[PDB]
């Protein structure tokens, strides 16, 4: 992204199913913002979003997805975060 500094934001997935694919994910989260990774493995998923508020938008949703008869589950792996010292004027 430009208007941003941090770029694409990784996202944590676990609790998914056998059925479930590289693919199906990826695209799960195509709907709220284009991907650049997608893997899974030890039971769990990474997905790679391009903007972050995009992030939000889709692992809100995402969160407990019915997939294949399972509720997956989905955190944001890279958490905000906010500037304690200085009151950041510039």
């Amino acid at each position: 992204g430009s208007s941003g500094s941090s770029g694409m934001v990784k996202l944590f997935i676990g609790n998914l199913p056998r059925e479930a694919t590289e693919q199906e994910i990826r695209s799960l989260f195509e709907q709220y913002g284009k991907v650049l990774e997608c893997d899974i493995i030890k039971n769990y998923g990474f997905v790679h979003i391009e903007d972050k508020t995009a992030a939000e938008d889709a692992i809100r949703n995402l969160h407990h997805y019915k997939l294949h008869g399972v509720n997956i589950n989905v955190e944001a792996s890279k958490n905000k975060s906010k500037a304690s010292s200085g009151p950041s004027s510039g």
